[PDB]
């Protein structure tokens, strides 16, 4: 069923409360037991947001291999992505150690650092050229190289380096800037533009390891930024771009990381991304 007539359907009804309690419904249910280890709780910003045991990411270190982080691999679309928290105070080096040891080219970042009067994740990146960031325990040095400031979204160059191997990589740091306190966009124009941006980029490519998608959780934002992005490529590879069921999209993902799109608003505003972005990815 053509998506843009669901659309009206449910819109016409007032039902998307009741679409989005049955996948919630369906959603996969796997183990986090690693996530909930008391060694980890200061690794968790939310108590209920945790990655499953068989798709997260692990560091490469002895001492301790958790991060709140996950690998959403999507085998149709031929897509990875890193689906992680805002890192904490003490997870900043473990975040950096994880763009590193994965390979990622983009970091995409779907919040402010204070939103509501509260801090929502840490100052993780240097803001002035001349005052780079030294990670000691994970041995990293970070450096501005570049900022491009718009109005709906920064982009800036740095240069991470590993000091064990004096080895350097430059990573995009994809900033949208813009996303309401309260709900979602009233038009999803400036997040299309912001996704475009970041595919015209390379980071979402195969010759990179997987983009680094966060907000404040890693479920909300983050789950309308990659389920847009592969429903999207979905419709470009098949003969019958209609066949694309963004339900299903949702509930394949949600086999990988628990609780993404948070709220039937978000659900909504996934729909009417994926309905405006098709009239570029069908010729225009
Ligand atoms: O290490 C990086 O990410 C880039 S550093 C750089 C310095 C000078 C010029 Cl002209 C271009 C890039």
């Amino acid at each position: 069923m053509e998506m843009e007539k669901e659309f009206e359907q449910i819109d016409k009804s007032g039902s998307w409360a009741a679409i989005y309690q049955d996948i919630r419904h369906e959603a996969s249910d796997f183990p986090s037991r690693v996530a909930k280890l008391p060694k980890n709780k200061n690794r968790n910003r939310y108590r209920d947001v945790s990655p499953f045991d068989h798709s997260r990411i692990k560091l490469h270190q002895e001492d301790n291999d958790y991060i709140n982080a996950s690998l959403i691999k999507m085998e149709e679309a031929q897509r990875s992505y890193i689906l992680t928290q805002g890192p904490l105070p003490n997870t900043v080096g473990h975040f950096w150690e994880m763009v590193w040891e994965q390979k990622s080219r983009g970091v995409v970042m779907l919040n402010r650092v204070m939103e509501k009067g509260s801090l929502k994740c840490a100052q993780y990146w240097p803001q002035k050229e001349e005052k780079e960031m030294i990670f000691e325990d994970t041995n990293l040095k970070l450096t501005l190289i570049s900022e491009d400031i718009k109005s709906y979204y920064t982009v800036r160059q740095l240069e991470l380096e590993n000091l064990t191997t004096q080895e350097t990589r430059e990573i995009l740091h994809f900033h949208y800037t813009t996303w309401p306190d309260f709900g979602v966009p009233e038009s999803p124009a400036s997040f299309l533009n912001f996704l475009f941006k970041v595919r015209e980029s390379g980071s979402l490519s195969p010759e990179h390891g997987p983009v680094v998608v966060h907000c404040s959780a890693g479920i909300g934002r983050s789950g309308t930024f990659c389920l847009a992005d592969t429903c999207l490529l979905l419709m470009d590879k098949r003969k019958d771009p209609s066949s694309v069921d963004i339900k299903k999209v949702l509930l394949e993902m949600r086999k990988f990381r628990m609780g993404l799109i948070q709220t039937a608003d978000q659900l909504r505003f996934s729909y009417l991304a994926v309905i405006e972005g098709a009239k570029f990815i069908m010729g225009d």
